[PDB]
């Protein structure tokens, strides 16, 4: 319809101990849209909890900062938008992290 979002890189390996910020961009324009952050447990992830801090620059991108990394982070983050009326798009990345 008109909703876009695409996190870069596809697939990023990380050690433990480093950091790692996602991009997710956008492309469209179907009303207001809002942008959602989903942990490979099967759930959204807060900005202000642990070492995983999420911010929104642009229009409608948001980077998905993780600072101290852990095997428990490692897994396919999540980037949902959703749109005025309902239609909410989404994006993925397989982020690794080795011990």
């Amino acid at each position: 319809r008109v909703l876009q979002v695409d996190i870069v890189p596809s697939q990023g390996e990380i050690s433990v101990g480093e950091s790692k910020f996602f991009l997710c961009q956008v492309a469209g324009d179907a009303k207001d849209k809002d942008i959602s952050w989903f942990s490979p447990n099967g759930e959204k992830l807060s900005p202000n909890q642990q070492r995983i801090s999420v911010v929104w620059n642009d229009d409608d991108s948001s980077t998905l900062t993780i600072y101290n990394a852990n095997i428990d982070d490692a897994g396919i983050y999540k980037c949902v938008v959703t749109a005025e009326d309902g239609t909410q798009s989404e994006a993925t990345v397989n982020v690794k992290i080795f011990q």
